[PDB]
């Protein structure tokens, strides 16, 4: 099979995910299991205290929220609100465990991780409403969980990066809990399947054009919903994006979502938002989450850049 | 006229250098003055101990070699050999002052900065042999200057990056002083003017196609010499590149040199060399050196990544 230059682990993850049936061609409960089994593979995880709290989002129901804290910290820590990815269909505290532990320890922060309702059982805009409601209840936990809600970062990977930047939109529109800055790992920004990266990396790079069409189909099949800026933030006007929190936007070269991530970065920059946009060569979608890609140069450099950038923000 | 999305400081520096005559249309002496003047503009510089030594390169004559040291450091520090850019025609310890002080402090390293002979007065291969000569003498200054030669990083910007990576090939060919790793900021890697980035960014982004044609003409007009892997390292075979030191290669989006930098990273990775390749969006050539670009998101992210990458190496 013909591919561009990739890190060994990215090539191996691409080859391992080429055979049919792929993850998005399984009954959604078997897909969810397969990602869990993928994320059982060997990795060194930083050390944290974990607390699972049921949080009531009101109209949008009760979800588990996981609170993660580095060991032996007496002081009031900054807080990171982390929204997981994996296509609105998969993922949980276990799939993203290595990533959020690394963020907690290297930024010396509490990580708050919403287990939002998954598609297709939950449709747009349930996940974004539940995530926005948890953000409004962070002040309610700030004292018992020893974090400072005035040192607030929102972050997410893929579909989670989509909802993370959408948290900044909803907050500006509804005057909610101030967000200092946002970190989007290889986000979804648009329900369009015709960008040059979508065309070039359509097949053979683990995340496929066909799979992304399916993920959007699980989230909502309404064109009117997909055109809302809280589904496709790439569609935001200059006036919509003005005064949003400072953003770090990380892309990989061999990713269908590369161009829409880089395009969204240019739109924020044109709206005078502070933007740090970096593309890592020779790497595929999902590289800061997947355990087997934990050692890639892209992963090591992405985590060094992201943790440092947040550390600089908090002080 | 019109440019892709750029950071404010990159746009301003592009416009300032739009009108004729440009720096490469001046006599070489006014060229050198213009760049010295540009680097008089105000910027925060870290504090350091500085020391100008004459070093004898044998055949290629005696050159000034600057040692930079972070204040109040009672240990043997790691060392970085830094080869400056600016087209082989310009640059000196003044033009690169801000950058080498930041590298010294944030890596807690001595910075050894060879003031190699400039072109056209000197031709290929003088500058690379002088730089190579100083490398083999580092073990001899190691004690007065308290550094450990077994924690040796070579680094360079643009033609400095060219000559830095060429130091690693000469070292391998000759059994010279072992280099741990190499940092290339937007390197020159090939005497070809026909890459997609050369065409797209040929004009309006400060560094022009015509500018690079002239810089190469000052260095050597010989097509035979340009085909040499010690002039155009992109032309190296897999066998030439095998076992070279671990590489960090940084590129800017809005840079004629972007593609040949990215292409050289692929060739190193295909030769099983450890490569960290990162492209920063919306930034022009020279962004880690030029004082007026010191606060760009690109410059801050490139300094944070490259300094942490070097620190992790020195363990
Ligand atoms: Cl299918």
């Amino acid at each position: 099979v013909e591919r561009i230059s990739l890190e060994k682990a990215a090539l191996e993850f691409s080859e391992a995910n080429a055979p049919h049936p792929r993850i998005y061609e399984l009954p959604v409960e078997e897909g969810r299991s397969l990602l869990n089994e993928v994320q059982d593979s060997p990795v060194v995880k930083e050390d944290v205290d974990i607390e699972d709290i049921a949080v009531d989002t009101g109209e949008w129901g009760e979800i588990n929220v996981r609170f993660i804290r580095p060991l032996h910290q007496e002081k009031k820590l900054p807080v990171i609100f982390y929204i997981h990815g994996a296509g609105w269909v998969f993922g949980n505290a276990h799939t993203h465990d290595k990533l959020i532990r690394e963020l907690a320890v290297r930024t010396n922060s509490v990580v708050v991780f919403s287990e939002y309702s998954l598609s297709p059982e939950a449709k747009y805009p349930t996940a974004i409403e539940q995530n926005y409601a948890v953000l409004q209840q962070l002040k309610d936990f700030a004292n018992d969980k020893k974090f400072d809600v005035n040192h607030l970062t929102v972050a997410g990977d893929s579909v989670g990066g989509n909802m993370a930047t959408v948290m900044t939109l909803l907050t500006k529109q509804r005057g909610g809990q101030k967000i200092g800055q946002q970190v989007l790992y290889y986000p979804v920004t648009d329900a369009n399947f015709d960008t040059d990266s979508y065309n070039e990396f359509a097949e053979n790079y683990f995340l496929t054009k066909e799979g992304m069409i399916w993920f959007w189909d699980q989230y909502t099949t309404s064109q009117e919903e997909r055109h809302q800026i809280t589904a496709s933030p790439l569609r935001a006007t200059k006036e919509d994006l003005a005064d949003l929190p400072a953003a770090l936007i990380i892309t990989g070269e061999a990713d269908v979502l590369r161009d829409e991530g880089e395009a969204y970065a240019r739109k924020l920059r044109e709206a005078d938002v502070e933007v740090t946009q970096v593309r890592f060569q020779a790497i595929i979608h999902d590289f800061v989450m997947v355990n087997s890609m934990n050692e890639t140069h892209a992963t090591r450099a992405a985590m060094s850049l992201s943790t440092q950038w947040i550390n600089e923000k908090n002080r």
